[PDB]
């Protein structure tokens, strides 16, 4: 049941403190500029909520909307000195190795 995996991970990425700034959306007020660079804004308690929905057709499209989470905050916030960054990178290996096992179990 990946469906029930994704669940899991979701609720263990809300557990990890690196998550704290990405489990609503970003907020406009406090980043004005954030939709000139930033397209395809995505946040963990919308990935939760698409797939509390079952609007996501395979743990793929589960994922790719987390690695954008991921892709959006890099690119905002680019400075590799930041706290951002390095908390971005640390939940995002872990975020990987996490989902190496749920997208083997579904191949």
């Amino acid at each position: 049941n990946w469906k029930k995996q994704c669940k899991e991970l979701v609720n263990l990425i809300f557990q990890c403190e690196d998550s704290e700034p990405f489990r609503q959306p970003v907020d406009l007020v406090e980043y004005p500029d954030y939709r000139d660079i930033i397209d395809t804004p995505m946040d963990f308690g919308t990935v939760r909520e698409t797939l509390d929905a079952g609007n996501y057709d395979s743990p793929l499209e589960f994922c790719k909307d987390i690695r954008l989470i991921f892709s959006n905050a890099k690119a905002y916030t680019p400075n590799k000195r930041s706290k951002i960054y390095s908390m971005t990178l640390r939940l995002s290996a872990l975020f990987e190795e996490k989902m190496k096992k749920i997208s083997s179990d579904f191949k």
